[PDB]
């Protein structure tokens, strides 16, 4: 059968992004944090085309295409981002970029050492549970159907659909050279687990550049234009408790 829904996933997936970032400066929280918001606009760009060329995206409504994209990003950017630290430094600093990359002391200029901490955790799961490439990417797409307003999308029976959609295929990718339903069981549990641990960090993510970029001109951090606009416009929704993550798992 189809190997047409993983051919799609791999061609789809991003490319390399910079950071823009000069490694020969001081490690500041200015500098820093006004890098990765950088970073986030130009991964932004990425992240739109990605899902909108993924199998079945465009079954939904206009609107809610763009809503999704705009409340699932941050936990998109944590989760691929912690895949790259796994392939690239073997989960020992978080590479956000190339040119981007958090040892310990950029963790603390952060001021976000703590979150950093869980971060490299989630990117150490990746090791410990043998995530594939295949599971890694499937697993993401899932990412993008993984947060909605409450009270629903404008047209929530499309969006449903696509999601059982992705579930089956990260089921049947789960039963592919596994044996019986209890092996798959197992593994099913362990990858839910992981999406659902996802989301509590880009909540403290979402609370910490909402924080941020209020405090931002006194903090001489600054964000771009459409980071500013999610920022402002999607994020406190999420922070109000009017979108929330649907978690497997109570
Ligand atoms: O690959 C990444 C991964 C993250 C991860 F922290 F969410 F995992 C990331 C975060 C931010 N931001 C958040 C913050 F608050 F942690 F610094 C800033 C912003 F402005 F985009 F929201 C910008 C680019 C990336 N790029």
């Amino acid at each position: 059968c189809q190997p047409i829904f993983l051919n799609v996933l791999e061609a789809i997936e991003p490319g390399v992004v910079c950071a823009g970032h000069d490694n020969n400066q001081p490690d500041s929280f200015a500098a820093l944090l006004s890098s990765l918001n950088e970073l986030g606009e130009r991964q932004l760009v990425h992240v739109v085309k990605w899902a909108k060329a993924l199998p079945g995206f465009r079954n939904l409504h206009v609107d809610d295409q763009m809503a999704v994209i705009q409340y699932s990003w941050m936990g998109l950017m944590v989760f691929a981002m912690g895949w790259r630290s796994f392939t690239n430094v073997n989960s020992r600093m978080l590479y956000f970029a190339p040119d981007l990359v958090f040892n310990e002391y950029r963790m603390h200029k952060s001021r976000m050492y703590s979150q950093c901490v869980r971060m490299r955790h989630l990117s150490q799961e990746f090791g410990w549970l043998q995530i594939t490439p295949q599971e890694f990417l499937c697993m993401k797409a899932l990412l993008l159907f993984s947060i909605i307003p409450v009270d629903g999308l404008k047209n929530q029976k499309f969006f449903d659909e696509l999601r059982m959609n992705y579930i089956k295929e990260l089921d049947r990718i789960i039963a592919c050279k596994r044996k019986n339903p209890t092996s798959c069981s197992r593994r099913f549990y362990q990858l839910t687990k992981l999406l659902d641990s996802v989301q509590p960090i880009a909540r403290e993510l979402h609370q910490f550049t909402f924080d941020l970029l209020i405090k931002s001109h006194m903090v001489s951090v600054d964000f771009p234009e459409m980071m500013a606009e999610i920022i402002s416009v999607q994020v406190p929704k999420i922070l109000s408790g009017k979108v929330k993550p649907i978690y497997f798992h109570t």
